[PDB]
DNA sequence: AAAAA
DNA sequence: TTTTTGG
DNA sequence: AAAAAC
């Protein structure tokens, strides 16, 4: 009858009857982001993750009582919601001049924090005097974010993560015919739109060089029938992103392909290559959400003495690596029941 | 900013 | 009170 | 040797 304060240990389903408040809380944890605050920052993203998974609407200050990572700053903000519809905080930070330009200059593929900070400090404010400034320095994947903005800006829909999967699919079996091809991330979760399409491959009977060149076989057949509009391959290294090798794409979507202008629409698809017997551990750390995925590991280290990562799981008092074959068992090797992937909607 | 140590 | 917050 | 990419 208690709300865990872990994600992990809460069912978050896609149907939010909060929307008024952690629409309020995700802006102030933005706007916390980029203050560099944090701390701040992640008590608003858990206040908004736990009002995600409640059953009910927040109509008075007494629904709010027993509910975990709400203290007295983010009942106050509640409170206001409660009083008139709006968060004058929030509000705020929507009208605040930095605010605007660090969300305006990120919204670009390949500009983050520091890049959005330095245009900022120089006095820019819109992207058409960024992309026509003739002494600015563009990276490569910059270059490709201003080149297919207006596309990489509008949400992925199902059909065309769809799309995307066949090509996936009908590229990795032509150099793999074994291989696994798993579309992970938000799709997976049930969501109907995404910034991006992600996919997990692997092979029972693949050798380690065999393993390694697969994304170079898929990108370089894309390459070759003009699809491949970007391409980043991160060798594998198997503290940051996981070590598993994996490719940040845009590829061109062509309409024809998509049963739901230029005729096509350039889309953010990243693939990631695991050994077989890890396959559990990358399913799960790629199926998120990003909540889901910081509590899971808070709950494996305060919780129960282990050490849990996309790659394994480490039992500290045992001194064993922890072995699973799927995500059921590795939720019964954390002492968690099991929450479906449409349940990870922290 | 909130909860654990 | 001080420490931790995915790493 | 910094920045972005999850
Ligand atoms: N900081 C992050 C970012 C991502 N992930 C994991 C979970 C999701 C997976 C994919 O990353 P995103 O593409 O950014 O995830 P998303 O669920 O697919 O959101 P969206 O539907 O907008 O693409 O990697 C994570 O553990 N930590
Ligand atoms: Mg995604
Ligand atoms: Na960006």
């Amino acid at each position: 009858k208690k709300i865990s304060q872990y994600a992990c240990q809460r069912r978050t389903t896609l149907n939010n009857y909060n929307q008024l408040f952690t629409d309020a809380l995700d802006i102030l944890a933005e706007n916390d982001e980029l203050r560099e605050n944090e701390g701040s920052c992640l008590a608003f993203m858990r206040a908004s993750s736990v009002l995600k998974s409640l059953p009910f609407p927040i109509t008075s200050m007494k629904d709010t009582e027993g509910i975990p990572c709400l203290g007295d700053k983010v009942k106050s903000i509640i409170e206001g919601i409660i009083e008139d519809g709006e968060s004058s905080e929030a509000k705020a930070v929507l009208n605040d001049e930095r605010y605007k330009s660090f969300k305006l200059f990120t919204s670009v593929f390949g500009v983050g924090l520091k890049t959005a900070e330095k245009w900022f400090r120089m006095g820019f404010r819109t992207l058409s005097k960024i992309q026509s400034d003739k002494s600015l320095r563009f990276t490569q994947m910059q270059k490709a974010g201003f080149l297919y903005y207006e596309d990489l800006v509008s949400c992925v829909n199902r059909p065309e993560a769809e799309a995307v999967s066949m090509l996936v699919k009908e590229a990795v079996v032509t150099f793999l015919p074994d291989a696994l091809v798993t579309m992970t991330g938000g799709f997976r979760r049930g969501k109907m739109t995404g910034h991006d399409v992600d996919f997990l491959i692997t092979s029972p009977e693949a050798t380690e060089d065999e393993e390694q060149q697969l994304l170079h076989k898929v990108t370089d057949f894309w390459k070759q029938q003009g699809l491949l509009l970007y391409c980043d391959i991160l060798e594998s290294t198997f503290v940051a992103l996981d070590h598993f090798q994996k490719c940040f794409l845009i590829l061109k979507l062509d309409h024809g392909r998509v049963h739901s202008g230029k005729g096509w629409k350039a889309i953010r698809v990243d693939l990631v290559m695991c050994p077989y017997d890890r396959r559990a551990f990358a399913l799960l750390g790629w199926t998120g959400s990003r909540q889901f995925e910081r509590d899971l590991r808070r709950y494996a280290t305060h919780e129960r003495k282990m050490m849990l990562d996309n790659h394994a799981l480490y039992d500290r008092t045992k001194r064993v690596f922890l072995e699973a074959e799927s995500e059921e068992e590795i939720f019964a090797h954390l002492g968690l029941d099991y929450i479906e992937p449409w349940e990870r909607n922290a």
